[PDB]
């Protein structure tokens, strides 16, 4: 007596998978009553997803409702989890199990399958250019010189822009093409390059300059941003 | 005159759902050589993520994180650009900005005149009523022969509708105890379960090396069925 699972694999967000849970050594009862799916994200605990229950009432977790469907074909002695509109957070080992269905007081899950791994990913980053900003935050006083650095993981020529974002507001372009100031930007902002390091300098920090600053490369698509440097008051 | 971009269309949406955002442009024409519109998003508390740009060719440009789900387009008769967002995920929750951008590989390409943004919240809309199972300790280490106890607390009355499972490393969970205190077939009587109100206890007597595992409680008083966070037991 066991449940054997198949169908897991690697998909991108928005994709679909169909997991199968084949029963061996016993017959699923009426309409697969009691068949249940549970998942376990890497390093995490168990999460109940769905159970075929009495009176044509399939039960689902809020985390999968409207995207996943549990069903069973007793003719084929197999149950299924149809998984539509997959998301990165659905990455997990997926288990099926048979919940006890002979007594109202015991629905515990037994005969758990070996699990099938589902990985939902848009990629590990691949060849995308990574922009590394340093420091990630700093506190300084009005009048201080502030220097923020941004390293490109590969050649980007001089195709680097700097933005400022204040809390609750949209980003504003400060400097483009490494060192050219956008109109209206105060002269205390300047940009430079030394090797693969790009620097935004504020020569004398003013009260209105507390903000988060971001670099951005446009040498290649995808356009990528540094993680940001928050400049705060001491 | 001043360029203005005004985003609209954000709101609440369920996972798997769709939304279309609009970016209405003033002060320039979307038809103009060199022009583009780009969408960038910012998840709560996080940085900026480029999503899509209108490009001179038939193929716009997209980030891998949204390709196949999102589509950027423009209706020049309304001087408005759009982001059609399909198959949404909780992780697409963010403020979505549009910005003015080039449509060819100019040496001064940047994003300017960013709009105020529109918030997209991807949410299931449920959970308030779910029974929470709180397990303690999260991990413990003991020696062969010892007796150890693992507790869980239900956030409301679940009568005796609680099970305990054992999961050895790399293996599927196995049932130990059902209905608070009944021993599953094949489980020896050095294991026991009890309860006092909403407080449940798994006791392992005469701890053995093979008991190295993570133990989970699970309630079935109500759907959704919910589990404790697990207790790792090491034997030393």
């Amino acid at each position: 007596v066991q449940l054997v699972e198949s169908g897991g694999g690697l998909v991108q967000p928005g994709g679909s998978l169909r997991l199968s849970c084949a029963a061996s050594g016993f017959s699923l009862s009426t309409s697969g009553i009691g068949v249940t799916w549970v998942r376990q994200a890497p390093g995490k605990g168990l999460e109940w997803l769905a159970t075929i229950w009495w009176d044509d009432d399939n039960r689902y977790a809020d985390s999968v409702k409207g995207r996943f469907t549990i069903s069973a074909d007793t003719s084929k002695n197999t149950a299924y989890l149809q998984m539509n509109s997959l998301c990165a957070e659905d990455t997990a080992v997926y288990y099926c199990a048979q919940s006890a269905i002979t007594s109202v007081t015991d629905s515990a899950m037994d005969h758990w399958g070996q699990g099938t791994l589902v990985t939902v990913s848009s990629g590990g980053g691949g060849s995308d250019i990574q922009m590394t900003q340093s420091p990630s935050s700093l506190s300084a006083s009005v009048g201080d010189r502030v220097t923020i650095t941004c390293r490109a993981s590969q050649d980007i020529s001089s195709y680097l822009n700097w933005y400022q974002q204040k809390p609750g507001k949209a980003p504003k372009l400060l400097i483009y093409y490494t060192s050219s100031l956008h109109s209206g930007v105060p002269s205390r902002f300047s940009g430079s390059r030394s090797g693969t390091d790009f620097t935004l300098t504020i020569s004398s920090l003013q009260p209105e300059d507390f903000a988060t600053y971001y670099c951005q490369q446009y040498s290649k698509f995808p356009w990528t941003f540094g993680q940001g440097t928050k400049v705060e008051i001491k």
